[PDB]
């Protein structure tokens, strides 16, 4: 059954619940982005209506396989109609095609759901500029102060300069990323892009990335991997095992790996500024986690909610422990007594 922080409360409209079967009362199931934990439910059976982002629908129509008469794709920035009630969608700062839904409610009320998102001053300038909210559906994925982290231009910068110098000592060295889900195509696209290389991967993964409306992306992807130095390989491959494995099938093309695992946070985040991190190394393979996230850092979490002023916060993750509850209830008190709303 469908928790209540999935339901728009006078509406007939849903987000991110189609794990639930068939939920009473919903005329629109909205979709915020393609993650597995937000469309889980989703197939070629789907019969009602799923309002999203084009390129969400480009994802539901090839790998889904959803039936383009149920894809209901929405500009960005453009008030639409939706079962008699006015939306809009915004920019996310997630994931490719990852939105936030703002909802006109007949009665006056204005409610903002943010998806997954990582929160940006440029969005103290869209069209949330314009008129108050009254209700916040608020990723809280990092809603603690411990939660710190670079900012994603700092860790390119990391990441450009550590394989530049990588292949340019050795012309035998292979670069490999790690990926599982969407997202995060800036760390393997500016790495391809400073070696002069295209971006070797699986056929299931190219279908993916030629969903995503990237500009000249012809220019940048392949499935020839023997063409290729930098290689997309799935996350769970990315330890000494799985990349020994690797080196042995490109025929001895290559005799190092430096390799790539863009976390979200860990608590070397604590202790550790981007300029000094240090790989774990064996042999001939070396392996950098680096700390490039799509979702609000605490502090960029905070100036969002302090800027918008909501009259109610309900936390879409984070929700089921007590003790996650009340340590993000205390956060929130602080925000609204240190602003004044
Ligand atoms: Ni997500």
């Amino acid at each position: 059954t469908c928790p209540f922080y999935k339901k728009i409360p006078g509406t007939g409209f849903t987000v991110d619940a189609f794990q639930y079967g068939v939920v009473e009362g919903c005329t629109a199931y909205f979709l915020t982005h393609f993650h597995s934990d937000h469309y889980a439910g989703l197939s070629k059976h789907f019969t009602f209506p799923v309002y999203c982002s084009e390129i969400t629908g480009n994802l539901l129509k090839n790998k889904l396989h959803v039936q383009e008469q149920y894809i209901h794709p929405l500009p960005l920035d453009t008030e639409c109609i939706v079962n008699g009630v006015k939306v809009v969608l915004l920019d996310a700062n997630h994931c490719p095609g990852a939105v936030m839904i703002l909802f006109y409610l007949p009665n006056g009320t204005v409610i903002l759901h943010t998806g997954d998102f990582r929160a940006d001053p440029s969005m103290e300038r869209s069209l949330l500029a314009d008129q108050k909210v009254h209700m916040l559906y608020l990723d809280t994925t990092y809603c603690s102060p411990e939660y710190t982290f670079p900012s994603q231009q700092e860790v390119i910068r990391f990441a450009i300069n550590t394989a530049f110098e990588a292949v340019t000592l050795n012309p035998h060295a292979l670069v490999v990323c790690g990926t599982y889900s969407i997202g995060k195509e800036k760390v393997f696209l500016a790495i391809a892009d400073v070696l002069g290389s295209k971006v070797g991967m699986s056929q299931e993964k190219y279908k993916t990335l030629q969903c995503l409306n990237i500009p000249e992306i012809n220019s940048l992807i392949t499935t020839d991997m023997c063409s290729s130095l930098v290689h997309l390989l799935p996350m769970m491959q990315i330890n000494f095992k799985g990349l020994q494995s690797h080196l042995k099938k490109c025929g001895g093309k290559y005799n190092q790996i430096l390799a790539f695992r863009p976390t979200g946070w860990t608590h070397s985040n604590k202790f550790t500024r981007i300029a000094d991190v240090i790989p774990q190394t064996k042999g001939n393979i070396s392996i950098y986690g680096i700390p490039y996230s799509e979702h609000s850092s605490y502090l960029e979490m905070k100036r969002f909610v302090q800027w918008l002023k909501p009259q109610k916060i309900i936390p879409t993750v984070n929700v089921g422990t007590w003790k996650s509850r009340s340590t993000m209830e205390k956060y929130f008190r602080e925000w609204k007594l240190e602003a004044g709303y």
